[PDB]
């Protein structure tokens, strides 16, 4: 039982302005492969899969992935075949600077130049994410990567090299992808590279501090961001036609039960999920709720850092998938936080007070369909944060390998209905004044879904592992081709 | 320049239901006098004036006040002359139990019985406040009064004696008056008996802790309340026609400037001003904001205490005078709280972001006229807290002695306009569904205004200190007489 | 205490459409200088300063002003440096036709052609005001200028010469600037050229009639307008791509106190301030309120004049600075009007019924910041008058010379905050359907502020009187340069 | 074609509160008869019919009418049979004081005492109108009745005699009935006693001034009212349980066409129809619109008169029948007022801009059914005038003698549908907060309809002229009997 839209409710490209942009996304580690070719240095995810292979559900890794290092022309083609106007992809820090720092790798620069030139050549605008969890293992080894201040300057240099190499053609940038997801999973639960967590928790390397490392790393990301954006605006935007921002992972929230306590809980959830990194780029400081609950575990900004962070995004990306119910947790003697996400004192529930799940399951266990959540978030952006330019830089679902209800990987009617419903939810927001400039489906092609390996397929375009990684358009992709009047 | 209502905007008694109740209020220490007659023991306010007389602005005290211990028949008459249906007064703990505990003083009981019987005899319903800051100095001396747990049981015994002595005629009770005002001024700034504050602050007795004593005392008041209400409901309400609650001091708040930060500040102000004691009688715990900011300085409740506090009021009193702008304060390394009221991280401003004061001054420096604030608070009560029965148990203004714009103490047109505006604001609330059952003007008669002595006159009825404390109806009183169709 | 916008509330150029136009304004007399060069005849303001110099606060005049007759290339440059798309300037009637009538002065025509050609050459669109109080003193001397019907035809000829000389390049015109301000100040209080007022009032030439001259002159302006627009539409708009209107001075109004009487007062204020000249260009007659109160002092239109005036504007300019409270005045035996503005029976107050000023002071004594007022006015335009195309043709503030809170004339953060707030108020209007096509800041450069001389600085661009009248960008100007992505 | 309510839309007595009052009305001249018995002096209407009989359409007069001077017991019975709780009737000034002034006529007092005692005896509350156009012809002859100041004191004495004679039983009074209708028809068009109008107009006595007499008489009525109410409140309301007001004739208005000009016209219509006499009892002065348009023809009030008039009604009666479209009239040289009602510069139209009549005709030519109009008026009362206690003191329709669509005078289904629709419109008002305390149908019994004689039948109860003036319940009356659960 998965009810689809009625045909008269399906979005049409006319619903959006001529300038509104439709696209799809990927990230380096997830599609490139070639993890050690042409000089590329290893990344924290190379290292994490190569030393803790058992932390990937289906026992796979990103050594080869979709082989987009060699097959990128096929990716471009799939965009052109769907009629997408934008391609959001990321640059592999360790491919461009095998040691994190120092001598740039020409073969690395060349690769991106080729992808970029192919896009332009096919009328596709590149939106480039600078860092997508893809951190050079040399810097992890040298000083513990994002847990050390030195990452700030090193990131800055990396960002600069990107601006120098590609800034004449690439005019839209995201410094960082999903800092909240990264901090929670990489340093809190430790299910993602470098795999750290508190002693006694179960993760590859339980030698960290699930109550402090996530904040330390978060803090360094925001300082890095501020430095890079300052560098950019000052010396790399001489025509003024370039925009730079960051992409935030966000979940919608609804109060678990009707009570002023869950209303307050919902606000703490959104602060912790979204405001953790968005409020600093807006006002130059973390949300009050977080400071009040986290105190000394949450680093203080200097005056100049506040000023540098505030108003540091020209554009903001929102990666939206699902929503949760926020259920209030009391502060008491009985309870002490053990994971960073406990500091919100609001637990994310998949079922609400009436016993019902928030929305239908879509395949992988964490993605419940709730398009209203996106609309609500976009309206918070409009009303609370100044209605800055918003791009849905990720949105989509997974078909899980082996699911008997998805036997033909190309017949992704479920993904199509989901994407249509959310495209429509973005229209609702726009109609109410939200300033949403674009929609990028996450899943250009099936790729390496971090801890789920390839067993989770997110693409519009199938990737046939049995047929040389060939790109094959799924039903959803074919719909975009009509939608975009190809 | 003080603009009055247009005559067609003045409330009429028809505006309210037949059952709605109009009355006036006083408290023992403020009007009784006779501080050491017929066996009465000394109270913390006797002691505070007698040992720190310089902490009263005009150098006066409550030894005699309005002499209502002897002149109570005159008070009753003034109520009857205005046509009030309700009289809200308080019982002097130290007059009924000179040692706080132990042997009751018959002359004390007799006094109240006489007032009560006179009221009933004149068709006036008594609403009795059990404790109004009026704490027996024997218990202050014995164990530090409200700073010790022992106050809980001792209060309970006091409350019980009241129920036994007067419960057959008195059917409406308030356990405590303005716990927030009391905790802030008595243990925080220390301007009110027993006059405690942190070392280095300026107050009679700077040997306390402005960051902890206010909470300790607040905590004991709520435990006392819970015990008394449990005792009451169990053994002193055999007809089920008696109601018991508490009266809260409340100020309205408006965000200082239009920003989501002052919106959050306003919520913290209301939590700290109102929710500090109201949320515990509602859900059995302090507001989340307070727990998050105050942590270990704010005592924890036991399970059974939660359950006993929750739903412990049948009726709630709101003492409303004025409003403020709430201005957000950041949590930072630079700032540390020194007074308990700093823990809200929201400063109360009298002027907003546009440079304007919130409303017109009414006489004494802290009462700015802002009736919209009351309406807003009543709507929070309706929407957030279950819309429980609300009585405006205090509301009014002061004429300041010596103010050249108030040369004739009987010509209180300003007070009348203020009261009319607020009676009207209560009507607005009722029209929107707020469950407001009554309005009690604070100021039956001019009385001892704590740290301002008599220099602040709050009464509807003047008290001529030069003419033997004679009761004389002011303009406002005369208006109530017409309003109530006397 | 002057609270600024939070950084996330600051307008961005994206807030408005691609076709929306940002610009700045000036007027001939206020910036040109060269009052007697190349044949220019004297104007009523030359005459007024030269014979009544003491009526200018700081003892200055417009003989030289910003010397824009010679330095216009610098003005164009300052527009280009801020990235403005529009320049609103006025043509000096007495420079083009030294005798008001008759032989045109080539050097005069050449000057404007040069300014116009420079603008076009720099991608800046000229919006030209034909008359800006700038009336030829030959016509004042000959028949009393706007107080005689003959001004109608003479204005017509002037307008025609402008259309012939510049109509091939200038496609947007305003016939008259602020007729209400002009009539009130020039013929009512008499503080502006020609300085007339009733006998016994204090003004340069108290030989007029403050109850009749303002209307007579107003009436002649509207007839002049009608004739010029008829001439234009008939013989000077052969491509149909030209638009012609007028610019109105307007203040926002709020009822002084909450009462249906001040509601009626507010309507009379807006009628008298705005509707005096706007209702005639809309329906061909003065507002009913004015006719009912002014009777025989307010000239009647002929049928054909009604028809010619009605629908005579393609575009309307609104010069907005501030707002007032409207306080009702009764009609009675006690009261008789003495100034034309008394005929509204509504006094403009700077403080409302609660004692507060309407908004913060911005420098010069009459400009209180109240952006909501503009939004309200634009919504009246939409809802009541057909939502015709509206340009904010003036808006801004003054820094007063010698104000100790504005020691550095370039650090005009206050002006910047004000302009940002109003740009934002225009966005609010647009979002609600108001048809606002553009925003012109008054103050391209500091200039001669009529009766305040240069002591009032309104410019985005400073004019250094000590440094040869050099143009220097202030903080606000620099912000527009970023805003316009220069 | 007259569409009736669906049966589920018919009001039920449950729709209104227990205290809401249903009743019916009459006036002395219209039902009493006995115009010269037991000493009664002649009234202006005796005189007007006896000297200008041709001004009554059907050639009849009120010499005998319904003979209620003798048959009043039958009127009481008809009220009791319908279950009405209230009876609104008027006292004949000339029956109680045959010379207007001086010696009271006992037989006159006795009559009213008997009616009053019968009502009370049958559980019916009397609401008494003191003057209902019924003016003693001795005072007309002596000084021209309401056109002379002397009427003020004389009315006062009359009112006093009523208070003395009946005030112990009658607790609700209306000083004057429909002053607007009276002034317009009696002194403007002159179709009603004393029949005055300007020379050259057609009315019995064209020796008056249709532009001044209506105002002079109106002015004297308001002064009379003020004096009487002051006398009453001071010396005739010793229990405070008596209420005194006036009844206003009111028509609903809708703008003729959608334009801000007809919006302004509608406001002038309501001012002139309703505000003419209501605004003075509210704020102590005529509406601003009227003063501005009427100037010197509209008498000025003294300070003390303002204060005495303001807030002079405890209750207000509204006599509602129908509505009109208000169509704007320009002030111009072409137009001059000739009738007082021209001074509104808004003509009352029966058909709107789309060509449709406002509502269905109900019998007599001026009563078009438009219940929405009443609801709107009641909401103006609530929102603009303080929401004072409102009684619909008249409401109903006429069956015209000889109308072929009303052959059986008892089968008044049309009246019943109309009354039901308006009872329902009053419910709508109440549901929206209007303070409407009662509904009195005009037409207890058919009576003398002034200039239409008996040919217009307004009663719930038929009066059989062919069967000795016997009272016979019509269909509508029978419905009230069920409605009131008799
Ligand atoms: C709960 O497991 C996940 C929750 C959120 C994420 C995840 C895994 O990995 C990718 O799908 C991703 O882009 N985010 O944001
Ligand atoms: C700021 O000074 C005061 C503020 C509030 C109070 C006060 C003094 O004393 C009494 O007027 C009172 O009932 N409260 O609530
Ligand atoms: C109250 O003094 C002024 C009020 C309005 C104006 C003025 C002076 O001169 C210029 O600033 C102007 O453009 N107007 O509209
Ligand atoms: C237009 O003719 C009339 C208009 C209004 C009235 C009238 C006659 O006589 C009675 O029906 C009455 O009570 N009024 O108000």
């Amino acid at each position: 039982v998965f009810t689809k839209l009625k045909p008269w409710q399906i979005p049409k490209r006319d619903w959006f302005s001529k300038d509104f942009l439709f696209g799809a996304s990927t990230s380096a580690y997830q599609i490139e492969g070639a993890w050690n070719e042409d000089g590329k240095g290893p990344s924290t995810w190379d290292h994490f899969c190569h030393t803790y292979p058992e932390r990937i559900s289906d026992g796979t890794n990103g050594d080869v992935a979709a082989n987009s290092y060699h097959m990128y022309e096929e990716d471009v083609k799939a965009l052109k075949d769907m009629g997408m106007k934008v391609y959001r992809f990321s640059i592999s820090w360790s491919r461009i600077l095998p040691n994190g720092t120092g001598k740039p790798n020409q073969k690395g620069i060349d690769y991106y130049n080729n992808l970029i030139n192919s896009l332009i050549r096919h009328g596709i605008v590149p939106y480039v994410t600078i860092w997508h969890w893809d951190t050079p293992q040399a810097l992890e080894d040298k000083y513990g990567g994002f847990l050390d201040k030195q990452i700030v300057n090193d990131y800055k240099y990396f960002a600069e090299l990107c601006f120098q190499s590609f800034g004449d053609r690439v005019k839209n940038w995201f410094t960082f992808n999903e800092p909240h997801t990264y901090c929670c999973f990489s340093y809190g639960e430790g299910i993602h590279a470098p795999g750290r967590c508190s002693p006694g928790l179960d993760c590859a390397v339980p030698e960290g501090d699930s109550l402090r490392e996530p904040y330390t790393a978060g803090h360094h990301i925001l300082l890095a961001h501020a430095e890079a954006v300052e560098l950019f605006k000052a010396h790399y935007n001489k025509h003024g036609d370039s925009k730079i921002g960051m992409a935030f992972d966000v979940m919608g929230y609804e109060p678990y039960q009707d009570s002023f306590l869950d209303d307050q809980a919902r606000e703490r959830s959104i602060d912790y999920n979204m405001g953790w990194f968005l409020e600093p780029v807006v006002r130059g400081d973390y949300p009050f709720s977080m400071r009040s609950l986290i105190g000394d575990r949450l680093p203080m900004f200097t005056k100049e850092e506040q000023e540098k962070l505030a108003s540091s995004c020209d554009i903001m990306g929102l990666n939206y998938y699902t929503s949760r119910f926020s259920k209030h947790v009391d502060i008491s003697s009985d309870y002490t936080p053990t994971l960073n996400t406990d500091d919100a004192y609001a637990s994310s529930e998949t079922t609400g007070s009436d016993g019902n799940e928030i929305g239908p399951i879509t395949g992988t266990y964490w993605i419940y369909m709730y398009p209203k959540g996106l609309t609500d978030l976009l309206l918070i952006m409009k009303e609370k944060y100044g209605n800055p330019p918003i791009f849905i830089t990720e949105n989509g679902i997974a078909d899980v390998e082996g699911d008997p209800e998805m036997p033909d990987p190309l017949d992704d009617w479920k993904r199509l209905d989901y994407l249509q419903r959310h495209i429509s939810a973005v229209k609702d927001a726009i109609d109410q004044g939200a300033d949403v400039r674009g929609h990028f489906t996450w899943g250009l092609i099936d790729n390496f879904e971090w801890g789920s390996g390839y067993s989770s397929r997110f693409g519009l375009v199938y990737i046939d592992k049995e047929d040389g990684n060939k790109r094959k358009l799924k039903k959803s992709a074919k719909w975009f081709a009509k939608f975009n009047s190809v």
